[PDB]
């Protein structure tokens, strides 16, 4: 079940997830905006600085890990057509409605779609993925031994395995990841600090600071530009806030 | 061991007293509502009226009562029928006021120790070893009742800061207030477990679930009783409204 894959977007999370792949024997491309030739000779990686080259690859899977903001540009910068054989694209965006819309739209229609979003990264998984959580919807699935064979790359790590709708991911990730990091980003902009007198919940809110700013502006902007259930969470958040600041004026 | 008399027997006076009593100290216990059946299953003595507490054999007197009834719970104390000087602590999440009222309304010969221990049942339910107690030496003259008392915190382990009144409330209005505040709001949210839960909203959902054990009138008395706490909910608001502001452009 070893598979050539492809990741297109070799930032942040794109690596995290190579050097998981790299350890389970799976062979590597990438590709992208920025030049990682470097990185990827220490990887063993086989890096291709034009997406066209990389379409034309030994490639089975190809794994979107560009920033939602920007996957409507990269996509349309591939030439599809160079596409060697139908291939099974992947997509590992915080957000889910909008990639599966986008697929669906532009890709080949023989390539497959698996949607996925890891519920985990590199600050909550560095040392394993074990009981962390794998989201997945099967968007168009009609090779499933190499579908199968990719999903269990977070299966034999130890995965928590959900499939669930691109629709229901957004609903249940705007009420919780997007509040989450929401919440983490205005203790980054408070700039809160550790004091003599730490109570246990303080520290843990400390760290969800520390961790929520490691992630890119893109990334947060993303969780909610391209959610459609985010706006109504937003709102629910300053509007809790201001009824419990009401109970103390009154 | 001390006579340790505990004034305000609710959520966080049990959870001192059990303490207390495992390390041999003689507790007896007064307060608003009746504790009668739960210190008879406990083991000590409940005193209906304050006037029969206030007159038994006692070397501390744990202020234990909601940080805002302090000031009508200490003005409803015969404090003149102590028998002799008595150490009164209080526990209250906020210091200053507790401080101030206390060097006011008490009899000048009692000392005063003002305490925050930084813990309790929900975080602090299996021992209190490296949790922090806070605590400032208002006005103390019996050195040796005031170490035997703040040695129940040093023995089980709690990591021990002195600090000023003042100080402690500049410290936790940025800290604890802020995120009592934010349990709060994520209780008025009724934030909910899903199967795609991250790490990180994992633990706002168990801050949620901490936070709403609380009283209102403890959240209350966070905000009153803090002449620092406005400014950090106003740094929380704005801050909140600036994130906001980077999205909806
Ligand atoms: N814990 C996580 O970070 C995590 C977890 C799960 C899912 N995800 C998702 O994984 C994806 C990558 O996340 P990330 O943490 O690496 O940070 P990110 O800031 O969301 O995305 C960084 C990636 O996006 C590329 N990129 C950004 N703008 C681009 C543009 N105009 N044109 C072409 N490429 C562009 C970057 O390319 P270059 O590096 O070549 O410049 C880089 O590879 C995102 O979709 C994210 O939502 C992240
Ligand atoms: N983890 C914690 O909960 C924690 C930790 C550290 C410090 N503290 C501080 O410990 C003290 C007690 O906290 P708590 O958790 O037990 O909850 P609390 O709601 O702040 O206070 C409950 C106590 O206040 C008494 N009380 C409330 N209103 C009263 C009134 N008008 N008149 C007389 N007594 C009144 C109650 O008496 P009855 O029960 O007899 O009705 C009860 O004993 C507070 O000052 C708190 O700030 C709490
Ligand atoms: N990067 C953080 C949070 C995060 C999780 C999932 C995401 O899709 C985005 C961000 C982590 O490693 O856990
Ligand atoms: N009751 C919670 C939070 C708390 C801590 C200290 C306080 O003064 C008040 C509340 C705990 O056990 O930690």
């Amino acid at each position: 079940q070893s598979l050539k894959i492809g990741i297109v977007g070799f930032g942040n999370f794109g690596q995290f997830l190579a050097k998981t792949m790299i350890k389970q024997g799976h062979t590597l491309t990438a590709t992208s905006r920025s030049d990682y030739s470097e990185l990827c000779l220490q990887m063993g990686i086989h890096f291709f600085r034009d997406v066209s080259a990389f379409l034309t690859a030994d490639i089975d899977v190809i794994v979107l890990c560009t920033s939602i903001l920007s996957l409507s540009e990269v996509v349309g910068s591939m030439p599809l057509t160079s596409l060697k054989r139908p291939t099974l694209f992947v997509d590992v965006l915080s957000v889910k409605e909008h990639p599966r819309e986008l697929l669906l739209r532009e890709l080949p229609e023989d390539s497959d779609i698996l949607c996925t979003h890891p519920m985990f990264g590199p600050q909550t998984a560095k040392n394993g993925w074990t009981d962390h959580t794998f989201m997945y919807d099967k968007v168009r699935i009609r090779d499933e031994v190499i579908c199968s064979n990719f999903i269990q790359i977070f299966a034999t790590e130890g995965c928590k395995m959900v499939q669930m709708s691109c629709e229901e991911h957004d609903r249940a990730a705007a009420k919780s990841q997007f509040i989450t990091h929401t919440i983490g980003r205005t203790l980054g902009e408070m700039d809160i600090q550790s004091t003599p007198i730490d109570t246990k919940g303080f520290e843990t809110l400390v760290k969800l600071k520390e961790t929520t700013m490691r992630d890119s502006f893109d990334l947060y902007s993303g969780l909610f530009v391209y959610n459609r259930f985010a706006r109504q969470e937003l709102e629910n958040l300053e509007h809790a806030l201001h009824k419990v600041k009401e109970t103390l004026m009154i």
